């Protein structure tokens, strides 16, 4: 078995190699990737996702979201508060005031201990879920507004033609946005690039054991549990490492910088947050070895979770017996 500790793997494709992603995506599986739950590529050195970021001070931020802790400083929830609509331009001058600007600080690691120390502290606010792309259309290799569709896959794996589209998004963080404990829709796979600016730190259990993940959960946040049986699809939840650690649960963190993907492998749990001001892209993917979790997948029927168009055909077809069930959460 390929590696069994379930460490997050590093790779490094040759600008050949960059050219079918579909067929780079099995083979880090082929040396054990997905065990881990995370992947970090680096790009060819040759390679661009486009010339510069000069021009994007004019994009919308339509609702920007102040992100408010309860709790404490390692398991607390946050809620999302919207706030005016800004630009990019404005966004970024208000995560470099001296409000939300990130400390002084020696290293990746002294930073990671004043986030935790002070997260619940403060409330930064994020650019969310904004439908884009900041890759040029002449971008031919990773380009994640040009991947194959996940309706395009599930009609070639189970020959059924399914209505719905899937494009990417747009994030725009800040010092401590976080991104709280959750699978993707679905337990779908994951892509994300970090276009520009300050790191992303990660953290994520192995998809063998999410469980483990899903039982502390409940423990911890036992209001949140009794009101939905899969309340981490609300991804409001915060576990620190060292909660996780004092727990036994198994999990990995990653550093990911400006200029390098972030593969996130079904059901592998992962949360996070930005070191200042950064601009990532992500979109959801499938392969055939998806399928398998999708018809697994949890789901919230409790009316929180609230999801994409596009999700109704996959419960749809993959699991019939709780369509009902999920469709009366979403009316
Ligand atoms: O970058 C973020 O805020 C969160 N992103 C993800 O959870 C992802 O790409 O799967
Ligand atoms: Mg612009
Ligand atoms: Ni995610
Ligand atoms: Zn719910």
């Amino acid at each position: 078995a390929q590696n069994p500790n379930c460490n997050i793997m590093i790779f490094h494709p040759t600008k050949e190699e960059f050219n079918d992603f579909d067929k780079y995506i099995a083979y880090m599986e082929s040396q054990g990737a997905h065990r881990a739950g995370l992947a970090k590529i680096i790009p060819p050195k040759e390679w661009k996702a486009r010339e510069t970021y000069d021009n994007i001070s004019e994009i919308l931020i339509a609702t920007p979201l102040q992100q408010v802790a309860s709790g404490r400083a390692g398991v607390f929830t946050q809620y999302h508060k919207k706030k005016k609509a800004m630009t990019v331009g404005e966004y970024r001058h208000l995560a470099n005031s001296k409000k939300y600007q990130t400390p002084p600080h020696q290293n990746f690691e002294d930073l990671e201990r004043k986030y935790w120390k002070n997260r619940i502290y403060n409330s930064p606010i994020y650019g969310a879920d904004i439908s884009g792309s900041l890759f040029d259309e002449n971008t031919k290799q990773w380009n994640l507004g040009h991947l194959g569709t996940i309706q395009d896959l599930l009609e070639k794996e189970c020959g059924v033609v399914i209505e719905g589209v899937n494009t990417p998004y747009l994030y725009f963080g800040m010092w401590k946005t976080t991104f709280a404990w959750h699978t993707e829709d679905m337990d779908l796979y994951s892509i994300n690039y970090l276009h520009l600016g300050e790191p992303k730190t990660w953290y994520v259990v192995p998809p063998e054991h999410g469980q483990r993940l899903e039982r502390l959960a409940r423990e911890l946040f036992p209001g949140s549990s009794r009101g939905c049986g899969a309340f981490l699809r609300h991804k409001v939840a915060l576990i620190s490492p060292t909660v996780l650690k004092e727990n036994g649960i198994p999990f990995n963190r990653i550093t990911q910088e400006a200029g390098e993907f972030m593969v996130t492998f079904p059901y592998g749990y992962h949360a996070g947050f930005n070191h200042g001001f950064n601009c990532a892209e992500a979109i959801n993917f499938a392969t055939p070895r998806w399928i398998d979790y999708g018809k697994m997948a949890s789901q919230c029927s409790c009316g929180e979770a609230r999801v994409t168009f596009s999700m109704d055909a996959f419960v749809r077809i993959l699991q019939p017996e709780r369509y009902d069930l999920w469709k009366r959460g979403q009316d």
